[PDB]
């Protein structure tokens, strides 16, 4: 769980540069690999693409992306 928002992608942009250059040793890991690689809606309605939802502390099934 990072966040949805215009300036959030500014932030995650910067970490995510040195994420992709020069990645870490994970020759069988590619979990973010295929984490990255989908797409899936789980929502019965379009009022506005961001979630203006900032942190959720939620255990009720799930990790914390």
């Amino acid at each position: 769980c990072r966040g949805g928002d215009e300036d959030a992608l500014k932030a995650a942009r910067a970490i995510k540069f040195l994420y992709q250059s020069n990645p870490p040793p994970n020759p069988e890991g590619t979990r973010q690999a295929r984490r990255n690689r989908r797409r899936r809606w789980r929502e019965r309605q379009r009022q506005i693409h961001s979630a203006s939802e900032r942190i959720a502390s939620t255990y009720l099934g799930g990790m914390r992306m």
